[PDB]
């Protein structure tokens, strides 16, 4: 299983080094010609005994460290996003069932508070994604797709408030829930108080996405690993050429015309710097197919699926 | 306790490295042959000093960094998913006790309870197992052990949604409960609402296994560590040849015809990449049985066993 | 505070490596005296160059990597299952308390739900201990013990059921307190649920230990670490010998008739196998002193402290 | 992504490493010239021997475990602190909606609620940061602030307790929310409990700020990290020199004048250590901001958005 | 930060490494003056070849693994036993404006509750820790600080049980609680069961103390690791002397008279283990000051702060 996974393109490693490989590959043998073609005799000597220089500070191993420390704290911290996404599930099934009323008012009242749900996770993740700034630009590219009514789009700039305004539509759910239930819609305290939980498990969510874009893995703590693996390419560029064989340095009998086993360790340690490269920002996740996702489901679940059950009858192991 | 395992075959090492090490064996020793009878002596030359330059890349402490981060990132996830398995229980304890009735149509009305939870969790491992899938091919063979009953089934396909379809049970469970409230079956607001409650547990369980199925360990992740492993063998498969003693190469200085303390190398990193492969996909637990489980006793316990208990007498300690 | 922590043995690490090392001491001297009496000078010369092949490939450092990841998720799992034991203190709380009624029939009441607790404990330990799995090897050593009456035995065997039967005193607790309830015992619908929501968390953590016994360490990643540990001892039998210092090889300048510094290593690498290998069943946490002492409070603070409190006078800071 | 960010200067590597590299190029040439220049030709051997002795035990591995496995522990103890900030925003959706009353009273009664919840978050945040201490260094400048009326100022000093005292805003807030009750202006039991334990749950977010910092990471295992980094830079100031290639020592046969090498080096293993120095006291987060952005959407919330919604209308996928 | 953090004395690494010290430097010198000074000249080549045996075994590198992986599971787990501690800061919140009543009863009965609830940690904190078992050796000074009245000592010692009691006031103070409610003091079955529910949060706190102390780290795994770094101090008075550089050994040609570069080692080995060994018993945190502080506040934040408020005032902030 892992045999085969070697072969595919899309989403692998090689469409992702193409273009760092072919300027390690330009840099490579731009020098080695210059050292073959280009320099004299003792412009030869003068380089063999810079690479046997370089040749020693290469050392494979404190290189793996610092890439093995940062990529588990980068992969750890990306498993945490996707867990604090929110998903309108959970107040989903309290709104389709404890919001009573069949006639116009109660569905139109079960739909705008789905409709706030989600308009509580899409001003977050335009905030934090870049595919979903692109697909809403603006407030009014929200109003286009019908997140957000002609009428909530004028008392949602008149709230003035120099932050990030994702809180508004979790306050708006819980003051049109208790009008809900002051209208008769809602039956009791606890069924209130069940469905107003759920909107503060969906808002911590929003509360975890808020926290993890803006502070994110220290910068100083990224150019770390990327100098030292840089460095570990620039002696290479310099130690790992192939000189000639008739000086008898210790590790050079063979001329070979390409580094086999150099190149290898460029789609290790470059390739083991990429991984952390892409996880970094992992909003650029298919946000737009999950907004799609929890807008359709909810508005179904809550209007279509309300009260309206298949009919009770006997199952198969029926005694 | 560790000295045993060794000779144990099923599920162990050896019955999964069957293939790739005869693979390896073969490789090796088709090049030994041609070293020892076929390349003329001049010939042998040109070998030597290219076995000796693929001994030295084969350094073994970098790819078992690689190899020790990747694959204690897999059972770490790999304990999550067996964490995040729906049981029953937990709903099936207030069922069986707070849907009041004993007649006909309350014993129709937990049954139905307890098949609308497993159906939330069946539709769920169907798309992110194999062995279930294979259980289970379209809706007609759920309809067939009986989760779903012939007026359910019609019901699930008018409901029409391009997404997976795992949330319609526990839209229809959180309904049925409301509508056995509103017929005196469930007596209070507190009980319906700790029904539900149970009910936002298992959705969310459910809804993790739908999460670590979709966004599995990066496949750029894993190619890295897979190139490492081969990359490591393919200088074994020259570097550790025995060469001809004859030439005093150091490390050369006794043949062997097989070299033991490679072929051991073989079932260290090679069954350590193994440990990770059989991990990935780890629904190929038996879920098959942990259908047959959940199922079997959600009925049970909602069934027989509502309201119908032992006899109270007095234990061995009473004073 | 370390230093003097080694001079214990008993469930120290001597104790537990005593009969391995034995062994290694056997097969050490034997090696040595065939070399040293037996062989002849060129067998002698024979065996030279073997062991200068085998102290090669006893690199120590990709052994430390494979047991320092190994057992760090030993130890982690190990510390995730003593989470998992359920303590009945929680619902100790609230039976003592809620369950009114100080006649014979409600103290009866009260010790019938504390004994369903720790029988859905004691049901789950001995499928997942050997230790409580000798103390009551059958169901009618429960019954003796005073865990399950014999009417609770009867019934416990009419329901029918392939699987392991520790969730039936869990629907026996919640069908009870409801019955009492619907008597006048509990007063309430929220103190019924508060006490029915203490009962599925310790539903659920008896679940936990159902998962983590069934669903171990893979038999795949314990194999590679103990022939991997073997694997270096293999070649420190041949390897670390001492050989004649007169045919001046590299690192043999000097006899000792012991390796110091290898048996230290037996005592570092060994002993760091051991620890994983004493922890991957921890239940052979001393669990027949656990089912005593839970038992044991449970049935005194429902019985013997039931609305029976010191007398309220005021304490030493009054004003 | 990677390959840009090194050249960014703000929050980077280098403003943080600007101090301690012009020290460690200073001592580096100023030895440099004393062998060149100053020492005699005996005096010039003395220091050869001297550095070949420096040269070894500048062992790059053994330091490169304990800066992975310090810095490792403490950006996960960074991710925990951002986690434990309370946010005013659950109880804010519960203070909004169920604090009935838009009158005078009621107004004036809602804003002492969601400012008793801020303070009690300040107060915290004045003990765990420096630049919260500098905006508030007294308890007047809170009052200035209008975090605190004049009227609970005193009150605040009459309660006498030698600790801190960010604990007595989280006792008004409970007190007066009772008191809110029994006027009409909470409805119900359940309303009040959801009010009284979203609190608990700030309540226990400001309890992890008040343990976070005054139990840190150990001092005694800060000062090994920093002996170890500090002790591979001294051996480099005297190893890492170019001697004279005349005297043939293996590794020193060409002169460079500065060590490109060892000075990247630098820049890997001591920027590796700025990483956990920045985070060890992270806040000195934008402690300003955050204080500011709660206070002001708090109180807009539960005053400028109590009951007074946008207009019910049909959205877009009106049927 | 760091680099001024060498120079503080108490509560660092050279109080700590003072004694372990000056014996090394003892063991040190010693050896090296019977070199100097005392063996004859075949007995000073005896000791050289020694040397080099044991300088061979002193690998740095696997010695740093073992060490990693000892220490990150002590911190971790003493980050555990923090979060563990009991704070009654939750319980303080509701009993303080949920019990009523102002008179000389109710005012009583308040202070009851809080004095339990202290009660129920100070004898698990007598158990785990060795400061607060020199602070209460007996359970007569528990009463002498007022923890505890006298006629709560003699209850407290008719209920006659084997194991540890610190369960006794979690149970006294439901029971309390629940004739406050049968008296009139609390309202409500909702504000007694969000009182129950955070006793049963303190209670799993202190059960969570009870179980850290009580299974520690394995005593096998912390005598690897000790063992595995005085194993590598022991190759150190042999290995790390200085020789007699006329014999021309590799490495040994200067004397300095002191291993500068060993001793340097011996803070970072044996101090990266005095850092598990502090945490490994953390109580011998200010315990002492723990339980003066909390039975301070909770004693004051009932009695003092009972439903006296500061004056209701408009802030800053009004419109």
């Amino acid at each position: 299983t892992f045999s085969q996974l070697l072969l595919q393109w899309k989403g692998s490693i090689y469409k992702l080094l193409y273009s760092e490989f072919l300027i390690f590959i330009s840099l490579y043998f731009a020098i080695s010609l210059v050292y073959r073609l280009i320099l004299s005799e003792s412009q030869r000597l003068m380089f063999e005994k810079l690479a046997l220089y370089c040749n020693s500070y290469a050392e494979l191993i404190p290189v793996s460290f610092v890439l093995g420390f940062y990529v588990s704290l980068v992969v750890s911290r990306w498993w945490a996003q996707y867990e604090s996404i929110p998903w309108p599930d959970r107040i989903m099934n309290l709104v389709s069932c404890n919001v009573d009323g069949e006639d116009e008012y109660g569905r139109l009242l079960r739909r705008t508070l789905m409709r706030y749900s989600n308009l509580c996770s899409v001003l977050i993740l335009r905030s934090v994604s870049t595919a979903v700034y692109k697909r809403f630009p603006s407030m009014e590219h929200v109003v286009r797709a019908g997140l957000m009514t002609p009428e909530e789009h004028k008392k949602f700039e008149s709230l003035n408030s120099p932050h990030n305004k994702f809180w508004i539509p979790c306050v708006w759910f819980s003051n049109l829930a208790v009008k809900a239930r002051n209208e008769g819609r809602i039956r009791d305290s606890v069924l209130l108080q069940g469905i107003l939980n759920e909107l503060n498990t969906l808002r911590s969510q929003c509360g975890r996405l808020y926290g993890y874009d803006w502070i994110s893995i220290p910068l100083v703590y990224t150019q770390v690993v990327t100098v030292a693996v840089y460095s570990f390419f620039l002696a290479c560029l310099i130690g790992r050429q192939f000189l000639d064989p008739e000086k008898a340095y210790p590790g050079h009998e063979l001329d070979l015309f390409v580094p086999v086993f150099t190149f290898l360790q460029f789609f290790f340690y470059a390739g083991w710097l990429k991984v952390a490269e892409q996880l970094i920002n992992p909003f650029g996740f298919e946000t737009n197919w999950l907004i799609d996702r929890n807008l359709q489901v909810s508005l179904m679940a809550v209007d279509e699926m309300h009260q309206d059950l298949p009919i009770l009858e006997k199952d198969l192991y029926w005694n």
